């Protein structure tokens, strides 16, 4: 199937990290698609400066909810806030991430657990508290990833290690859903190097790689979301995909139904 | 390169979840190689058993500390008892892991939260935490993992993540250390079906697959380890590694280097 922004006309969809970044230039594609959109960040003043272009651009209806992911409650309660605020859910898009440095991993146990917290498990408590209203309407997830969610850098260990724990479980989750004939879609959104400003400042002194636009990387996740595709690539190199592709892992997940009692699902 | 027993006569080394299962056959190997042996699990019962199994083997020295992992004061005070009690370390073998049960995923928010504490950050504790010994020792970390820590199995959801986020912070580690040019090395064990009495009880009336034995599995762990191995697959199928492997991974590991600013290291 080919893609057609008609597809998010009056479509009601969260977006995470909606303050700045791709979250942003994604929160603006919805709007000039037609679509109801609920924004997230810690930043108030943020979220209204980007709901008020969002209204402007042609979005459906805007509304914003501040709070930081790293309150597992708080996640929870921003899905309810909003699934009433819109009448329903119909894409959830988990983009926020908590701040990271590039640094060789010498301690910090409690940056760890901080990362997993906000990167990983607001992700499973939202995406939880999310499922029965995407179940409803027949919905989607966007999960957002990196190069790093399936390959290993220096100086992201903990980072990897949440973008990892994604692929780990929300994958499971995708065939659970397939399995038990529930049509959700969990589209996990592997990118390469996004010239967002936040990143561009992180890899200073240390990256010399060329970063993809900003727009076309949003764009490209909403894409593939609507299309309901497994995974989506966005990275500079075109073989990117081929290299992290991984259809051994496929082919292997395929023949582990097989073992399994069909009477489970 | 070839594995000998007398690679391990001397060796100061520790092992997680000894108590049973494959920690257990790892003990026994260990101390039948001549080997100093400092083990744990959360039953003291279980522990003194193979503790005295140790000995009578030909365990170079044989001591035992009880405690949950959930708790990462423990994890982190531990290491340094142990440390102390073989005056130094040579190998450190990641091992335990939570109760789980396969079951479709619901709700158990704080269950998963669990998992990643003692399946995840436990290890990340415990690693930083031997990382000086294990420096001047020159030696080894064995992070045990499964097929679902590199592929996707349902009913296993947080256990697959917290495995897949394994494999990201350790296989960034094994390549700072590299780049930093420190001989400590890591090995990522995947594991397929084992024949540990716990597994068994785990899969009944669910998965019927065939599985392997402990010991065979313990001993290949000891092998691939101190043959200072990158990763360690162990499983039924010969085309296991072929087809979890990923070469497209590694090729995109090499070249990411690339752009860095080799003076970071
Ligand atoms: N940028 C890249 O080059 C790149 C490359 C590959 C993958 N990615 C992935 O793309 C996604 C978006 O990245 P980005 O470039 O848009 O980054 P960004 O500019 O740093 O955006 C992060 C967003 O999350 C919010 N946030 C931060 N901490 C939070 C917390 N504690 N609770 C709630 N919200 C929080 C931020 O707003 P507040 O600070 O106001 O809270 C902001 O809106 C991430 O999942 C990232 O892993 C990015
Ligand atoms: N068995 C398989 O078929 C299989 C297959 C693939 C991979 N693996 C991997 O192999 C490793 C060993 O598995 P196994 O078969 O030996 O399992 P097992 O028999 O269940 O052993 C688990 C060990 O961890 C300890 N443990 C459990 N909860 C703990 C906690 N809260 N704090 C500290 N220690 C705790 C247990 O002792 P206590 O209960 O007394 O605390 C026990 O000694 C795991 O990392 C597993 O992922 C296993
Ligand atoms: O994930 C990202 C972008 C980031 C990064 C940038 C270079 C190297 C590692 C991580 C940026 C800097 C940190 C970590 C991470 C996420 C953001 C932006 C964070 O601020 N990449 C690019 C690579 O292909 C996968
Ligand atoms: O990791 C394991 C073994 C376990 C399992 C068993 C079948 C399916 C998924 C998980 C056993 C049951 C649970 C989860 C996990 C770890 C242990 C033993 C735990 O008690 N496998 C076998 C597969 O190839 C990777």
């Amino acid at each position: 199937e080919e893609f057609r922004p008609e597809m998010l006309q009056g479509k009601k969809v969260i977006v995470t990290g909606a303050s700045k970044g791709i979250g942003r230039e994604m929160a603006y594609h919805l709007s000039k698609m037609g679509a109801h959109v609920v924004l997230t960040a810690r930043s108030e003043e943020g979220l209204q400066k980007v709901v008020s272009r969002c209204l402007e651009l042609g979005a459906a209806s805007a509304h914003y909810i501040a709070g930081t992911m790293e309150d597992m409650t708080f996640a929870e309660q921003f899905i309810v806030k909003a699934g009433k605020l819109m009448g329903g859910l119909d894409m959830l898009i988990l983009n926020h991430i908590t701040q990271t440095s590039l640094s060789l991993f010498h301690d910090d146990i409690h940056s760890v657990r901080r990362v997993m917290e906000v990167n990983f498990l607001s992700y499973v408590v939202m995406s939880t508290a999310a499922l029965p209203m995407l179940k409803q309407s027949n919905g989607s997830i966007a999960v957002i990833s990196s190069l790093a969610g399936k390959m290993t850098q220096p100086m992201i260990a903990p980072y990897s290690a949440s973008k990892f724990a994604l692929d780990g479980f929300f994958s499971t989750i995708r065939t659970e859903l397939y399995i038990t004939k529930v049509n959700v879609s969990i589209t996990l959104c592997v990118l390469g190097l996004i010239d967002t400003e936040t990143a561009m400042k992180e890899i200073s002194g240390i990256i010399n790689a060329q970063a993809s636009p900003k727009e076309e990387c949003a764009l490209e996740i909403i894409k593939g979301t609507a299309l309901r595709k497994s995974e989506v690539y966005y990275d500079k190199s075109p073989l990117t995909p081929i290299l992290l592709g991984n259809p051994g892992r496929k082919i292997m997940e395929f023949f582990s139904l097989r073992y399994y009692n069909k009477d489970m699902f």
